[PDB]
């Protein structure tokens, strides 16, 4: 075990969002920063901005080497959202829209 700082660099989009069978995301991205390894920071926020729920499914994201990307799976909420990797501006925030309802 290791104590990690939360990456502050920038994130880019490596290749496009991919979709799950279950209502998740697949987000691929390459970190940019210069204090891997690190934990990659993770919200999601609103059709407004605001702090809307959502949920992480990959357990514990970290950039290891910055030369290799990392696949990180969310739960975006339903409506309009963002899904936000990395602080700050130069977040990179990827836009969202989930039909619907939970089911049952």
């Amino acid at each position: 075990g290791m104590s990690y700082v939360m990456c502050t660099g920038s994130f880019k989009l490596e290749k496009e969002v991919a979709e799950t069978q279950h209502g998740t995301v697949l987000v691929q991205v390459k970190y940019e920063g210069t204090d891997a390894p690190c934990k990659i920071p993770f919200s999601t926020q609103d059709e407004k901005g605001a702090t809307q729920n959502g949920r992480l499914i990959t357990a514990n994201p970290i950039v290891t080497d910055k030369e290799k990307p990392v696949n990180i799976e969310a739960e975006p909420p339903f409506g309009e959202s963002y899904i936000v990797v990395g602080a700050g501006e130069k977040a990179l925030k990827l836009s969202w829209f989930k039909k619907g309802s939970s089911i049952g």
